[PDB]
């Protein structure tokens, strides 16, 4: 076998699945790339593109952990996406966030996965962990393209659970419990699977609201403004992912 | 094109993907299978066997949502199932069900996915639904295995969650707001994604609780005995699928 050195540069193997929950979430992913076709399954479209001698395939999943966790597994097992990289929108619990302030999962949980009758702690299953941890090289790469960009970007905890949380008392109990510093209704999920199939994953979220009384409004005010900053800055990871040595 | 009729018999394209949440719910299934393959994918085991003319693939998810979603997509995306079944023990609602009962699923609800902060019903997201079927054919069967068996078997709405409910306020919550017989922790997942990738499923469930204060005792009381009476069920289903004209 012979390898010049240089044939990444023409077509690798890598594969990048780009996922939101929502279309406000994706559209602005599939209006920088531009050209790409769309194949319909699992009661879904998945956009694919070929990208600078990688391939991206890119959907929405809709919301929540069931419809994540399918989209996820479908773009690795049926698609064959070798990494993945999530964009959308979250309810910020730490205080130092605020609308539009973007936050990359540092490690992530389910916050209403809950077997404590049977005495183990919140969010734990058996052959699982609290916690599911999001892939250090791409957090690193994050750093350098939050620099590049002169952006501030916030790493944090991120609690997952398949209500949106428009309530103090529920968004401090999971602050408190999970040491989370946002909320949200996917990441722990698509985490999950990801770990399972051994594929990293790069969690992104933009704060669209502050999970309070407030909430469904700030969300609708911001959803699109925020998805737009999430979706930009993972462009940027994406050019990045292809520039690897 | 030659048909002759038969061939049936002898190799056909159906398999058959049978699911548990927990080991005690697939071991009593291993059993009667006696011989079968394992591959290990998807941070699981996933175990194959030759039968009577199909093929079946069998696994349990570990609990919940996330993981049984994974499973059922596994089965069917990547080991190439084309009907899914479901055997496992539940917590009953309804005061008709007790200890060791099966139900029948006719319909399934995710009793804790809420986005009512936007006025919509509990139990949906936009592009999703409240209710998702199980399939009507195999529901039929289920009345015939159950009568050749002499079996009392009920048919009912059960209800799905990533908690162990032993509270009879959230209990009651969930039959009164989703019309639910039973409630647990991976159905209406694994039937979400059966119905978005086309394949029909059926979900059967042995009680092995009432959900209440007590829940946790009586799930270790009878979590074998309910496990082996649903597995028996199901295994009666397969022989009857395999029988099909
Ligand atoms: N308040 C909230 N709860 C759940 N998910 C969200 N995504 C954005 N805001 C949210
Ligand atoms: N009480 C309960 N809650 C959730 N899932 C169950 N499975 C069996 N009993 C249960």
């Amino acid at each position: 076998g012979v390898d010049l050195g240089t044939e990444n540069l023409y077509f690798q193997s890598m594969k990048i699945a780009i996922m939101g929950a929502m279309p406000e979430e994706i559209s602005p992913i599939l209006e920088k790339i531009g050209s790409y076709k769309s194949t319909s399954y699992a009661g879904n479209k998945y956009y694919e593109a070929t990208y600078q001698g990688v391939e991206l395939v890119i959907a929405y999943s809709k919301i929540g952990k069931v419809f994540s966790a399918l989209s996820a597994a479908t773009m690795i097992e049926h698609f064959g996406a070798t990494k993945l990289l999530f964009s959308g929108v979250a309810g910020a619990i730490s205080t130092n966030l605020k609308v539009g302030d973007l936050i990359v999962a540092t490690k992530l949980s389910q916050h209403d996965l809950d077997i404590t009758a049977f005495g183990h702690p919140y969010g734990y299953v058996p052959e699982g962990s609290v916690f599911v941890e999001a892939d250090k090289d791409m957090i690193e790469l994050s750093k350098k393209v939050a620099l590049e960009m002169g952006k501030s970007v916030q790493e944090g905890i991120i609690a997952t659970g398949d209500q949106f949380v428009a309530n103090e008392e529920r968004k401090n109990w999971i602050g408190t419990t999970f040491g989370a510093d946002a909320l949200e209704m996917e990441g722990g999920s698509v985490g999950v699977v990801c770990n399972a199939l051994n594929i990293p994953f790069f969690i992104l979220r933009s704060i669209s609201d502050a999970a309070d009384m407030d909430a469904s409004f700030s969300f609708d005010e911001f959803l699109e403004s925020s998805a737009k900053e999430s979706a930009e800055f993972i462009m940027k990871m994406v050019d990045e992912l292809v520039a690897l040595p």
